[PDB]
């Protein structure tokens, strides 16, 4: 889909480490095969927000903030504005807190030219408690509000996010895979690395 | 409760400026009255995670984190780590993503020495859409768990609260409030000082 974003071979790296020096590390390492980088919490507030344009200029990559803002919508309108601030392409935000939590996530991203992905379920354990049971609304209540980006969690729970939000919308998620997402999300796997990320695109 | 946290007056103040120099300016115009300062992602995404241990030098007040915590559990201790590494005394956490996730928070404050507040609801419009029917749950899955503060949102829902996680444990809020709170927590009313602040705490 030409509206939407273009990840090079339909791989994202989730930079999870916290130490500036082993993340760049890894991330130049693999930049020849990957082009979209998803940083988190932990890297940020450990490092500061400068790292974001630090990964941007070093390695020209798109990156995707994983900060899954859960706020009310003044404080996300400010959490949105300060991570575009920094350089982040696009950033990850919870459909929890309900619809005009998320939309003031998407006037931020409209005034500054960004995307805003919508994290419309967790895998972890507890996901099971309150998030499982939401997975279907909160996709519903994206499509209504016209988000085009999503991030998915169990391969049937992939295939009914995709009917949810349609053929054209962008679907991550972390051969069957690829069959729902438009690009798969692999941190370990990498991190813990250019011949890591290679085989996994020859995989595909 | 000897066991709790023991806020100044009962008055906590939100401090949601995103500008250090303006954030200072107030904390520092307060401080006879306050001891208790919640920061959130605006100020400390804006200025650096540093800026939570100049407040606590500066003016010696504890730092309760409204970084409202919703990731899978590995990244939610990560998180916790690095904000008690910088600081804080406390961490708000969202309750939506399960036992897992909280524990994970939990973990952390122990081997720290730290706090977790469970922020089980909130008052936003969109609230209604999930969180609030997941409230009393959310509380009670804190309460089983031993979690011991607790964020809080109509004044018969705090006594709803009061009433799941019982007289002891410690529980905040945005008069009638502090019949059910431990303390109340105060933004704009003082931050948009001194002779605010005055005037709250001479009112209970």
């Amino acid at each position: 889909r030409v509206d939407v974003m273009d990840v090079m071979n339909r791989l994202i790296l989730a930079m999870d480490l916290m130490n500036r020096d082993d993340a760049l590390r890894v991330t130049g390492e693999v930049r020849e095969y990957i082009d979209t980088v998803k940083i988190g919490y932990p890297l940020v507030l450990s490092e500061g927000m400068d790292i974001i344009a630090e990964f941007r200029k070093r390695f020209g990559c798109r990156i995707i903030a994983n900060f899954k803002v859960a706020d009310i919508p003044e404080t996300n309108e400010k959490i949105c504005r300060a991570t575009f601030k920094a350089g982040a392409d696009a950033i990850i935000v919870h459909g929890f807190p309900g619809a005009d939590s998320v939309r003031a996530c998407l006037n931020v991203a409209e005034e500054m030219g960004r995307e805003v992905f919508l994290l419309t379920e967790m895998s972890h354990p507890g996901a099971e408690m309150f998030i499982q049971g939401a997975a279907d609304e909160i996709a519903r209540m994206g499509v209504d509000l016209g988000v085009k980006n999503y991030v998915g969690p169990r391969p049937e729970r992939l295939s009914r996010l995709r009917e949810i939000i349609g053929q054209d919308s962008f679907l991550i998620s972390p051969g069957e895979t690829l069959r729902f997402a438009d690009a798969i999300i692999v941190g370990r796997s990498i991190y813990l690395p250019a011949a890591a990320a290679a085989g996994i695109i020859e995989s595909i």
